[PDB]
């Protein structure tokens, strides 16, 4: 039900390790969990961390599979039914007493200098808490949107809000100015949720329902929350610990810089402030944490499921689309490699500009390989092959320039604007060429059957 | 000695021995492309159905094997390179003798690789023709022929074409060696003394050729002149069929063979396959020339999931704007090896050209496709290659993912992120005490 549910389970399973040797929040906790990471390991919990009582939690979400147990299921397959309800869709109980709330401090007594807040890189400008479900509602609606922004500590009672532009929280704020000038912005943001109310801020949610509706969903039951102390929010009630506050309108600080997802530091940039008047927590609570830097790491874990539930939109609009990968290794959305059955010359261009343009999440996609459904799109090894023994490279590549590009990337000739690139891989029919194309190898699907069957038993 | 080589692999967890009958009609070949694609051992197949003789395959599927098999632990001595035989009268491969109507080329395990394959290929054959040694291989068309697949530019070809001139309507004696010990089976790449003592060698049965006495099995004969037939088609090191195509038969007089013989055999494919990591580990050579003519470079590394020559990574010591344009030029036209080389990427010297993880993230992380991609048109290509649009010619692509100074960019260029080596030092000390698994 709860997310300590969800760690007793993973420990009968031995995916959850706890850790007793005293060790630093201050950078350690991150090599630590970057080695455990790379190589496939469990969810840690580190019960002594230097100088603080608070347990920390991280890598929670480090393998595919423990983001599909986090969504009821046991394997990764499952996530494409979830993709097949977002599709469909074109509830929440409110408790009076919670454990997010039995233990309270406000005003002058809060301290964030007393939750185990990570510093993740050597030149990291502060503490930074990377894992807050912050929850905001705009002036002219009901609606409360979840997000996650990262928070930079620079004071006893101060954050820095990064939400970038485009994100929910951002826009929320700048109507809230525009209707109400001079007010202070409510804002809660909520650390160690059940998981599936996590994972459901991750995913994006057509407006026809809320996100506490989705998490629902996901898990058997009706989401559980209650509403703060100081303000009209909603807050989920199993949560580990609350922050309460608000954004005074016009004040903000410079962040950063701090190491980003890319593997390289972001530089100093200004936010809005967060002021935290109320700091609420359970009994005996544990400070859930992550970092980001060069892939892989738990982020680009967690996109990398993400995209399975993505899959069958993107079949239901192209049917002949047979599988659909975006590396981790590309900073999790900078390239895709599709596979299709292919129907008519010139195929592959109608694809390229459909991963390009259908949905938001691709927008920003600078390579495209497309290849025919005899290539595995997550093996290195076949797209290589296809590339090399199916393209001319001048014929059989599409360059777009003055496209949309995310605008800290500092690789494109302006901010903000950049060029695309498709590669079409697939075999060329007559038109796209006049010699007499390759026959490939195909393997026999009855050795391959038989070779499975006795695969065990070899016990090579 | 072979033997030698595989029971020292045996003891270092390098050789699975396989107990199951298995088939060498397609069954091997898929057993085998699992295990190289999962870099694991070489493969001895003790019961293949319908055979006594057993069946060796995988031998050098990783490149460490590869250089164990030259004496050492690492492949670097190559680059060395970069920078006489011993007759024996009565051998091994002489012990059991079969001649004239005995001749039954069907005993011997021969392997049918892919579904579509015109009948079972022998792969690993060294052919003897001064002696020219050449690696052809070789169709099976009856209980005593077999048929001569050499091209005309190689050394096998060119003594046959010069022996019907000198010599009207003679044959031509050749011989074949299965199974040598592992440096004359390296030794290749246009003698070679990565062993350092000499190669020992005896004289054929029925003709003065000398072959590897440490051989499992060897094939004498002769070609009859003017006698051809259709071979193919085959699937080759691309991943394609060739198409059918004629060439001379191999009449087989007499088989010789070790007492216990194992027959080493071996499969191209769609890439990777065995060949094609022999190829990386051989292409080490070519490093130190490459590096002489350009300092810059670092590493350069040619996969071969792209067909051993198609496509190359090259890291540099980038020092001015636009560095990374005069070495593409440089790989396509310093060596002849490299010519036809349809794609290059760039990359600085924090990047290994042999992990696709790094590869990947420069990319993704310093190129504006337009910016960052050369292309050049109307290039010298394979005749063969039939994705370009006229035989023999078509375009090549450049990518620059080197980090962009002054001048090839206006805006501030990351800092990547660097570990503390002092908390990195202080975690190898309590990692085995962290005991997380």
């Amino acid at each position: 039900n709860d997310l300590r549910d969800f760690l007793t389970l993973l420990e009968q399973q031995g995916e959850l390790k706890r850790i007793t040797l005293p060790v630093d929040p201050h950078l350690e906790i991150t090599e630590i969990a970057d080695r455990t990471l790379r190589a496939g390991g469990p969810a840690l919990l580190f019960e002594n961390p230097k100088g603080y009582s608070m347990p920390v939690l991280c890598n929670l979400f480090g393998t595919p599979k423990r983001v599909a147990m986090g969504m009821g299921q046991e394997d990764v397959s499952a996530l494409r039914e979830v993709g097949k309800l977002l599709a469909f869709l074109k509830p929440t109980k409110r408790l009076r007493g919670a454990p997010c709330q039995q233990k309270i401090v406000s005003g002058d007594d809060v301290d964030l200098n007393r939750i185990p807040i990570m510093t993740c890189w050597p030149e990291d400008a502060a503490p930074l808490i990377t894992w807050g479900l912050t929850v905001t509602r705009g002036p002219h609606k009901e609606r409360q949107n979840l997000g996650i922004y990262r928070q930079q500590l620079i004071g006893k009672n101060k954050l820095i809000m990064r939400w970038l532009s485009h994100r929910g929280g951002a826009l929320d704020y700048q109507e809230w100015c525009a209707a109400h000038p001079g007010e202070r912005f409510p804002v809660s943001v909520a650390l160690g949720a059940d998981p599936a109310t996590i994972l459901g801020a991750v995913t994006p949610v057509p407006d026809t329902l809320s996100e506490y509706a989705f998490a629902g969903l996901l898990r058997g039951t009706k989401t559980e929350v209650v509403k703060c102390i100081s303000n009209d929010l909603e807050v989920p009630a199993s949560a580990e610990i609350v922050l309460e506050g608000y954004i005074e309108q016009g004040e903000t600080a410079p962040e950063g810089p701090y190491g980003d997802h890319t593997g390289y530091y972001n530089e100093v940039d200004s936010f809005p402030v967060f002021t935290v008047t109320h700091i609420t927590q359970r009994e005996d609570a544990i400070y859930h944490s992550t970092y980001t830097g060069r892939p892989p790491d738990e982020p680009a874990v967690l996109g990398v499921a993400l995209n399975e539930v993505f899959v069958p939109i993107l079949q239901k609009q192209f049917p002949e689309i047979v599988d659909f990968y975006l590396p981790p290794e590309g900073c999790s959305y900078r390239l895709a490699v599709v596979t299709i059955k292919k129907q008519y010359a010139g195929h592959a261009k109608r694809v390229m500009m459909g991963v390009w343009s259908f949905l938001r999440q691709f927008m920003y996609t600078k390579f495209v390989i497309v290849c025919d459904d005899d290539v595995n799109a997550r093996d290195w090894n076949d797209v290589i092959w296809a590339i090399t023994t199916r393209m001319d490279p001048a014929r059989d590549t599409v360059l777009v320039e003055n496209t949309p590009i995310d605008y800290l990337d500092f690789a494109s000739p302006v901010s903000g604007l950049g060029s695309k690139m498709g590669l079409d891989a697939t075999n060329k029919w007559p038109g796209e060429t006049q010699r007499e194309w390759g026959r490939p190898i195909k393997k026999d699907p009855d050795v391959v059957a038989h070779i499975d069957a006795i695969w065990d038993e070899l016990a090579i």
